[PDB]
């Protein structure tokens, strides 16, 4: 992969639009409701049973801050992602086993929450700029499968 | 599949509020720009070579608008997916030898649309019951290769 | 979905030729050891650190029968898959959440055990067959997740 | 990703053992016929419409020949497929327009091929190595679009 000078500017750009307090709980909550499997590696966070009880719930809004901040200062490294993913990675795949779909899973929901917030700002273009971020996150910590 | 009553009535409402004659164009354009190789399907329909070109051209606008009033007449058809796409697999399927893969990847585009149109209206529940129309839309349409 | 007379041909006469005791575990078992993320779901069934653990592993050897078995039974009802596996797609959705991913992976294994015990008689032909029984079967899984 | 020792010798050493004048026409037809779609890349090619008719075109077997002697090639770079698949990208992808998604597919063809070819033999440790191999190659022939 590589990311353009465009690509790179429009992620660092709208990255600096978002806020980590509430987006993260936003887009965890959004993954867990979407695609109710991914519940499974969560049993530690207590009663997802529905939406309104994961939306509400303050481990779920609290490790959603953890990702995208991991993921914030993921952008500043763009073009060494495997590198600065490597412990989280290992963490992942060889600790937790989570399936490798998942990332891409997150990183689409996360496109989607992206859409809510930025609305028309989104265009195609910068819609296909976070599509290969969300590709390349996704590989990056999908690599000690790999 | 199974359409709850609540999956069918967010269905058929937020719909009703989607203008078509934007939405299509605008739909079948963020494909063709962020998944670029989907415009190999579309050669006919002149000058693709840029986003600015894909999302002006009238080919593009015009088509996406059929896509998506093929999709509000299946709306009222919930129950009965596969017998209404039948035709449309045979073409897509047996005559235009379209991937099933790319079925999945228009009906996500369109969940971004919607998204970028609605805001927060899109809630998680409401995106679960439109992620699970455009697997029964890719499942209906692909049931000739199947 | 469609079977054809020759796909359902294909499938019961070379699923009569399937030692299903041995099958079973080397398909369980391969799934575990190609795409490890799979061992999640079978914490209690002991040792599976290691290939050799895996493929001696009593457990896995009496679940994969299970599993086997239970596609022989559904191969007496090709043309209603998704009726025959309602009770199992209850299980392995509303209870466990196991990705739906995942049941074509394991699908998939299963045509590699299959090209492994026929060898050439395993042509293309044939293997499209089972390709579209291994497809109809996840779908027939995962539809309580649609 | 990574490859251990332990895969790259279970790479080569398979590989060693394949025959490039038959193995890239048998995946390239098994491809063809089992995933139908792919044959628009190949409307060049002369009749596909049936078995018969891909496993006996020439100009299938020829080019899967280029196919495979491609692949043997790489497996000289195992550490560094994106370099030496940087071309064959910019074909693939910026020229041709193929589908990221078949990349994959036909890796798991290949993967069958080997599995007919080499039976017990292809151990699900042997499997795993080239699953890695599989991932691999896509990744590095879909570089263009990431
Ligand atoms: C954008 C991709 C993701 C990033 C940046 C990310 C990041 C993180 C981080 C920073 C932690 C905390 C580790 C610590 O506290 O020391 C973590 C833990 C975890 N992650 Fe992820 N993650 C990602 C995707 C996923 C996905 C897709 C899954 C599964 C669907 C997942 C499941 C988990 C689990 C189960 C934990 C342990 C949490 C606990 O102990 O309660 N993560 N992740
Ligand atoms: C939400 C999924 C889809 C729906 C509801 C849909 C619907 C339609 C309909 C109704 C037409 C007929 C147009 C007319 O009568 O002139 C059509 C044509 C076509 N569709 Fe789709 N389609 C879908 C996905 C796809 C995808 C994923 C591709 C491939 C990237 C595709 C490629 C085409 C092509 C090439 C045509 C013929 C266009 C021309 O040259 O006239 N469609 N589709
Ligand atoms: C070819 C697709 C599959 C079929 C036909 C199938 C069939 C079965 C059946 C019949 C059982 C019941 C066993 C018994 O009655 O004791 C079962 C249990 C289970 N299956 Fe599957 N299964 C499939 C795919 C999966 C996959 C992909 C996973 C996840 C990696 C999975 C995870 C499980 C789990 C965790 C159990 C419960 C086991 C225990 O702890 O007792 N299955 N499955
Ligand atoms: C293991 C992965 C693959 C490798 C190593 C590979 C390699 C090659 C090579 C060496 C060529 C010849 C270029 C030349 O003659 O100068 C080629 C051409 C081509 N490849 Fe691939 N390829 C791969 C996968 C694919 C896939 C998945 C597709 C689509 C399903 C595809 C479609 C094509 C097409 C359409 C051509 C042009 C052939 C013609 O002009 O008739 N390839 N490939």
């Amino acid at each position: 992969g590589h990311f353009t000078e465009e690509d790179k500017a429009t992620i660092t750009s709208l990255w600096g639009k978002v806020n980590v307090e509430d987006a993260g709980g936003e887009t965890l909550g959004r993954l867990l409701v979407v695609y109710p499997w991914t519940q499974r590696f969560f049993d530690s966070f207590g009663n997802l049973s529905s939406a309104s009880a994961i939306m509400g719930n303050p481990k779920v809004k609290a490790h959603g801050k953890k990702v995208l901040t991991s993921l914030g200062d993921a952008i500043k490294h763009l073009d060494d992602l495997k590198g600065t993913f490597a412990q989280l990675s290992e963490l992942h795949c060889d600790k937790l086993h989570v399936d490798p779909e998942n990332f891409k899973l997150l990183g689409n929901v996360l496109v989607t929450v992206l859409a809510i917030h930025f609305g028309k700002e989104f265009t195609p273009e910068v819609q296909a700029s976070w599509q290969k971020m969300v590709t390349a996150v996704a590989s990056a910590l999908s690599s000690r499968y790999h």
